[PDB]
């Protein structure tokens, strides 16, 4: 279903954000929170707020 695609997409956001945190990227990782702005509206505010606090 779509929930699994959102789950693997979120773990791909933690994965790509982890690799960008390992490579020492600042503008890309800082702009990723602005890039995932429309994606956070497709799910609840709990996982969105937890992702904003995590990143």
């Amino acid at each position: 279903n779509d929930e699994e695609a959102v789950q693997v997409k979120e773990q791909s956001i933690l994965e790509l954000g982890s690799l960008l945190a390992k490579t020492g990227q600042a503008a890309e990782l800082g702009g990723l929170l602005k890039y995932v702005r429309p994606f956070l509206n497709s799910i609840s505010k709990a996982k969105a707020a937890r992702l904003v606090r995590s990143l």
